[PDB]
DNA sequence: CTGGCCTGTCTTACACAGTGATGCAAATCAAGTGTGAAGCCAGACAAAAACC
C-alpha cells in the first residue's frame, strides 16, 4: 500500500521530500 | 576317383585418431578519470504466512 499512498501524496505534498519515520507513522495510521 | 561349388582363414586396402608444430585472426594490455548503473542504509510498521 504504502508505495500508492507515496504516489497519491506526490502532489498531496507539492514537492516535499517526506520523512521515512513520519511517512510509515501515516501509512500506519490509514 | 576328380571336379565345380558352397564354406572359414588370410591379406592387405583404407579411413582416421591424434601427435607437436604452425599460422593467422582476434583479444588483450596499459594509462588517463568522469561518469552511470547498482545494491545498501535506517525505522516505524503491515502484508501475507504459517506455528501453538
Amino acid at each position: 500500500f504504502v508505495q500508492t499512498c507515496r504516489e497519491e501524496h506526490k502532489k498531496k505534498h507539492p514537492d516535499a521530500s517526506v520523512n521515512f519515520s513520519e511517512f510509515s507513522k501515516k501509512c500506519s495510521e490509514r
